[PDB]
């Protein structure tokens, strides 16, 4: 009936112009109109049918039809540039509460922070982050970065952060973004210079994750994993990345979430999100203990 063609027509248009995997559009435009739709007469059935067909044809869980009711919640709210103090004492004080740093027994560094602010914010906090984070962990031989409570934010500072764990002179490709809505194909690299002492690329790094770890935090964890820089420990993450957009289907209670960006890591793998999968899967409460175990039993290297 008309409601099926109404959705179908909009879907094909949305896909042709937005779906990150453009190369799949020809085939999707052949199959979708070919399906047998004389069995579906309810938004729920339409969503289910098109969702089964789409996943058969794309194997991309990011592309999904859903009730408009289940369309996201709201973008995170981290420290904004327009709300950063001017006074140096207050800035150091803020940095001191944003980043929790401990030196655990056995000389293992512990770094916790629960949001990723925009790079414009990090720029103004960088001088203070030197004192709270980078200098104090210099003495340690291994570092545990706790992101179990980190609901992310903007990814704009991820490359910069990552650069503290890589070679000062290397220019490392991190990932490449392909934004369909335009022709991004932007290659993202590490920075050749950071402020404060890089932790370096040699010492052991362990990233703790939970099901609450989100957006920028997932990207950070994923990238540390994809670069073989750290061991990820904990739960599979939330699967909330900022790679899609939602498109409502006019005249219906349905919408479609479409990935508009593809994220290709330094090994050429396309990350479909849905959650970073830890190297050592344990419940979130056990992750710190696990990391310590790993550290304690690491081969003394012959």
């Amino acid at each position: 009936d008309p409601s099926v063609t109404h959705v179908l027509h909009q879907l094909c248009d949305i896909l042709a112009n937005n779906y990150a995997f453009s190369e799949r559009i020809p085939t999707l435009l052949q199959h979708l109109p070919n399906l047998d739709y004389s069995t579906v007469i309810s938004e729920e059935d339409i969503a289910a049918k098109l969702n089964y067909e789409l996943q058969s044809l794309t194997e991309d869980p990011r592309l999904v039809l859903k009730s408009k009711t289940d369309t996201l919640v709201m973008p995170g709210d981290s420290i904004q540039a327009e709300n950063i103090p001017e006074d140096e004492a207050m800035l150091q004080a803020l940095v001191n509460t944003v980043f929790k740093v401990s030196i655990l027994p056995g000389n293992i560094g512990y770094l916790r922070f629960d949001q990723f602010a925009d790079v414009s914010v990090i720029a103004k906090l960088a001088p203070f982050i030197v004192n709270t984070v980078w200098e104090p962990i210099t003495i340690t031989e291994n570092l545990i970065i706790d992101l179990r409570y980190n609901v992310g934010g903007s990814s704009t500072a991820v490359p910069l952060l990552l650069s503290y764990f890589l070679d000062p002179e290397t220019k490392i490709h991190l990932f490449t973004l392909h934004n369909r809505q335009q022709n991004s194909t932007d290659e993202v690299y590490s920075h050749p210079k950071v402020l404060g002492k890089p932790y370096g690329s040699k010492k052991g790094v362990y990233v703790l994750t939970s099901h609450q770890t989100a957006t920028a935090a997932e990207e950070f964890a994923y990238l540390m994993q994809s670069l073989s820089r750290a061991t990820i420990i904990g739960e599979i993450t939330s699967g909330n990345l900022m790679h899609s957009k939602v498109f409502p289907f006019g005249d219906t209670q349905l919408s479609v979430t479409v990935p508009i960006i593809n994220f290709i890591d330094s090994n050429g793998d396309y990350w479909l999100g849905g959650g970073v999968v830890p190297d050592a899967i344990v419940l979130a409460d056990e992750a710190l203990d696990k990391a310590k175990e790993i550290i304690a039993f690491h081969p003394p290297l012959a």
